[PDB]
């Protein structure tokens, strides 16, 4: 595809959450542009490139026991960007916990994620 | 205050929604830096400065019949920024309607909104 339309952004961002929810690290990485950046949480320096991004998702999702679901609709733009609210459920030293997040994404002219910014801070974590 | 902490960002952004919900145009404008920008929706060129911002809110809220409420928690950063999901309820040619929005804000070193970006597109509008 080219620069995704608003409807395509909504589909791609929902697909991303699906891949996080099942923990398909390789499929997530494929959604990113080869030189994409991730800022997690927003406020921290970006990581760069598919290998660093793969390392990120392997760390976050490789231990298993992670689920993610949209908590409301994707809000898309007409310039290939969008924002979405979701909750990540995991386990903290064996206890269930949740993290509320908003991701902002910009897609490139091939429909790949160029930038991801994950807004959250520690008070978005609940035990 | 100085650059708001994560907790202060959560308070300021929730306060903003409160002021939108009651329609206090003057109090909203006061939350913005004198030279702030608003991008509504994200993808459109910014408006600039408190007068243009006041004109924006007078247009959006001056006709009355607008409510706004968070639909989930504010996601704040440690660098004075945050993102929040909310729903705006209004009336379209006399019929109830809703718009789902995510605002991203950056605050300045005085606790005023420097930039606001409102993510939404037409399929976030429901009649
Ligand atoms: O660190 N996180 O929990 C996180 C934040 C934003 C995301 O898009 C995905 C994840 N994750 O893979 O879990
Ligand atoms: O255009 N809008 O509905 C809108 C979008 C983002 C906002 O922070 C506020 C409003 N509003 O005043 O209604
Ligand atoms: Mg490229
Ligand atoms: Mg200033």
């Amino acid at each position: 595809m080219n620069l995704p339309t608003a409807q395509e952004v909504q589909g791609l961002m929902a697909r991303y959450i699906e891949l996080v929810d099942v923990g398909d690290i390789e499929a997530i990485v494929q959604m990113y542009a080869d030189d994409a950046t991730v800022e997690n949480p927003f406020g921290q320096p970006p990581i760069h490139g598919r290998e660093q991004i793969a390392a990120f998702y392997r760390q976050g999702l490789g231990g298993g026991k992670v689920r993610a679901c949209l908590t409301g609709p994707v809000r898309a733009s007409h310039n290939g960007c969008g924002a979405m609210p979701f909750r990540v459920e995991m386990v903290w030293n064996g206890q269930p916990c949740a993290l509320d997040v908003i991701d902002v994404m910009r897609f490139d002219e091939h429909g790949r994620i160029q930038t991801m910014q994950a807004y959250w801070s520690e008070v978005n974590l609940s035990v």
